[PDB]
């Protein structure tokens, strides 16, 4: 269910594939800040999740580097699938920048994104 | 060069990881705490050209708390940056969500902070 | 616009005064977790935001003791106020819970919950 | 043991008087950031903590306005605090800033703040 194209309320693109292994591999294309194009995500879910109808956890991760534009960051989103005719998967995230020590106390960004199947 | 290697955080835990030239993170976690045993697989991406002005290196990795021995229905996100030097430290925030049910899904998510050195 | 009473996508219910000097005074009624009835809030917010079109930042607090619990926890909303379809507040949170040493890497969950004025 | 002086590893200073009925009030003077002297605080605190070696959970809130400056914005604090000879209030918070809605999903910060007596 988590292989596919998914789209957050930014507008934002994540194609991801769920390997047997519990690996995931894609990537993402975000609608907002410095990034422009793919960038490459990897990460990991749970690939036996509990059969009680709870969802499945899963992370990914990406750093804003690419052929077209460097961001000096990287996101990681920490959520969980939700199957069914309205899928989810619903996220918190951390988008972390390089920063120098006197500024570190500000390197970090928090936010929460929710993906669908349709934009 | 910097990276790559084994790491420690403040609970013991123990992070092995190789940076590849592509930006990748690759290796192992075992959790000093928590409802976990032995190592688990975790992979994440890094900025392969950090900048040049003594800035931190950004990156972040997952572990879904599933191995051949157990699983705990969740995954720990880590994003941090890497500081290079004579005490060469990684600082990190963290999320570990957990697989709920919808009706539980507000408690989901923890939140923390491990900050990893190679000193055992 | 900030006075008045709010309902989170849980349920809850803010009942919140903005004072003239950045104050905010109140209770707020869980509907979820280790929580019943009304407890005691406080908390400040930008008393001369920007005119931009911009939010108004605020945050507040809710210790959870009140007369008929005490689940050993504080929660933080940091957030704005925004106008568009309808007016909302739209936050983060933090639940510290007090812990022994040992289970503080666990002490704190992290969400999400946005507030309009519209009773359930 | 709440009420006092407290300082973080930023060397900002945290003022706080906490009431018998669960109360925080008092100053934030942060090192860091677009802030200049003092900012008024409140916040909450469990007034009947556990007694079993357990922390004492609290939180509190500053909006960066006051006569000198104002930055648009209110950090959380969220933690426990921990007695003894090494006593600290450990926390972790959330900066929030007034933001447009195009520019939301960066309004807010989080990080993580240690206290100690000393
Ligand atoms: O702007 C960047 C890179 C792009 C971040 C895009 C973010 S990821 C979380 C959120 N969900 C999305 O779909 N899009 C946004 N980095 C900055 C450099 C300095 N500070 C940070
Ligand atoms: O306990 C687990 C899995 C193990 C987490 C270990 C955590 S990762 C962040 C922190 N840093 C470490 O080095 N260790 C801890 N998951 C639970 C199931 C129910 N809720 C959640
Ligand atoms: O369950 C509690 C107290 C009640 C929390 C209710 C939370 S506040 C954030 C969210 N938004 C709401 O409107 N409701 C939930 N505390 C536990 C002790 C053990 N761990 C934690
Ligand atoms: O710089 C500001 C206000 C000052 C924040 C200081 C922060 S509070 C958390 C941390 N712990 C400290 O003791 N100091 C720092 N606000 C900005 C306007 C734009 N974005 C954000």
């Amino acid at each position: 269910g988590i292989t596919g194209t998914w789209y957050n309320q930014l507008g934002s693109t994540f194609i991801v594939t769920a390997g047997a292994d519990g690996a995931l591999t894609g990537t993402y294309e975000s609608a907002v800040g410095n990034a422009e194009s793919r960038y490459v995500l990897t990460g990991r879910y749970d690939s036996a999740p509990a059969t009680d109808g709870s969802g499945t956890a899963l992370g990914w991760t990406v750093a804003w580097k690419n052929n077209y534009r460097n961001a000096h960051s990287a996101t990681t989103w920490s959520g969980q699938y939700v199957g069914g005719a309205e899928a989810r998967i619903n996220t918190q995230w951390l988008l972390t920048s390089g920063t120098t020590e006197a500024n570190a106390w500000k390197s970090t960004l928090v936010g929460h994104d929710t993906f669908t199947k349709v934009k």
